[PDB]
């Protein structure tokens, strides 16, 4: 009884980012992924250049009508969206979630509010952030912002774990039942490691792993993998703790392989056996 | 060094066919796949209906210009083409193959001349067939036609295994060094078995496996998976016999899992472990 996820995000022909980074790892974990690509780019934006195009918003709507047309929309367990090529796609993606839920009221909407962080190298189109803030957030059942996005969504700064657990709950209040702060940064207990947070209304778990020295060029996609894998674990019945721990270790595995190979692109394929069964163990802490 | 394959063929959001059928198994076997999708369809054409779009020919070329721009083309080890959305995509693909070859002279063009049966089978645009006999064939280093495609490519009927090895070699005289007759059908020893042929100027190998009964609804993508895995096997050093034995066993596992699950869509994900490590053994015969 495999889980089916309609993942609506970017696709790069060369390299990994969005669906190009998330799809394979998710399938290696035994889940089905229906990749509805939002763009088809030659490579990701951190290169400072890339060719390709943005799928028109109406194309995305037309794709799902086709899936409904063959009577399969009801088999979808979740809709995950991530990097959008334009703000107008957002609106159609919400119509999609509405249709998916009409066909399956248990389907969940997983919103990874990928906003543009030009300094880190991620280029996102204008209007996309406002979309997450005013429409995406309220419509989501699960949301996964990094620290910056958290601030943009709750509309105020966050400077520690306590404030993060609080800010997350401000979002939960607006709709999502689960919040994944996929990168605490300065707001974590230690800024010398990688920290994440998985918060619900009644509970909150903390996890961390070591930062991997990549210098002036961190590999794109860590957060897309993290989001993809988390949705997969939860849909499969993993507890909040189990989900967080497996996901943290698997990503670290991809991390070390990528660095060992002296590669800039996340090595999701080479590290595949350790995504399924990672060898490193990282402990979560219930706050 | 992990092998890199630029695969130019279809993408379906729901289901498996083209890159959506071949990509996962290829990566599962440890190769990288750069998927340059020739279309983004809701499902495969054999449902009798679908939505989505064809990528414009120029789109295929600009994507590759993009990969060249970041200086990565030279890492491409092979260009694989399969289902094309239009006849003009073919021309651009041959431009792509020359570009990849100028950057990496050892790179190979693998042509799976999908011509379809636009009536009772696979729905392919008019003129694609013509592109294959005219250009695909002579530009290709490896070509994998099924029985109908072979007859069309050599311009004559083929009625048994020996005429097939013969027709394959008439193609080799036109350009490729390797021919995979991906399904012998009526031209094999028996129609009660799935047969294939891997042929070169000096040798030829025949292999068979049991048929898997799906009634009237025959799963799509078996040929796409077979070609991709053969390319991966060959690029990573397998002998003709090794390549053929592994690909035949692996595809068979996918088929038995598809049947056991009573699925119409090739279960390339459910059977992933038996793709890398098949539990069935099929012996190839050197003619
Ligand atoms: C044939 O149904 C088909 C192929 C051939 O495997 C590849 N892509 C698509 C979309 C279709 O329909
Ligand atoms: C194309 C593309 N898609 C997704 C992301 C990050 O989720 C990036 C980050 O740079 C990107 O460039």
């Amino acid at each position: 009884m495999m889980k089916n996820i309609l993942a609506i995000q970017s696709h790069v022909v060369y390299g990994h980012a969005g669906n190009s980074a998330a799809e394979f790892p998710m399938r290696r974990l035994g889940a089905n992924v229906w990749p509805l690509n939002t763009v088809q780019f030659s490579n990701h934006t951190q290169y400072g250049k890339w060719t390709g195009c943005v799928m028109p918003p109406s194309h995305l709507t037309e794709i799902v009508q086709g899936i409904a047309a063959i009577d399969k929309l009801h088999t979808c367990d979740a809709v995950l969206s991530g990097y959008l090529g334009s703000a107008e796609q957002g609106e159609h993606i919400l119509g999609i979630v509405r249709q998916v839920k009409a066909a399956n009221p248990q389907a969940k909407y997983f919103c990874d509010p990928v906003m543009g962080h030009p300094e880190k190298g991620c280029i996102v189109a204008p209007g996309v952030a406002e979309f997450h803030v005013r429409h995406g957030l309220p419509a989501s059942d699960i949301i996964a912002p990094n620290l910056v996005e958290l601030e943009i969504l709750c509309e105020h700064a966050v400077n520690n774990v306590e404030e993060a657990v609080l800010a997350a709950r401000e979002l939960i209040a607006q709709g999502p039942q689960i919040v994944l702060v996929k990168h605490l940064a300065r707001a974590g207990y230690s800024r010398d490691r990688f920290e994440m947070l998985l918060v619900t209304a009644d509970e909150a778990w903390h996890i961390s792993r070591p930062l991997v020295d990549f210098g002036m060029r961190q590999p794109v996609g860590v957060g897309d993998v993290t989001s993809g894998l988390l949705l997969v674990k939860l849909l499969q019945g993993a507890t909040l703790q189990e989900a967080l721990e497996h996901v943290t270790a698997a990503v670290y595995e991809i991390m070390v392989t990528t660095k060992a190979m002296q590669e800039y692109e996340l090595q999701v394929v080479a590290a595949q056996d350790r995504i399924a069964k990672p060898e490193h163990y990282f402990s979560a802490t219930k706050l």
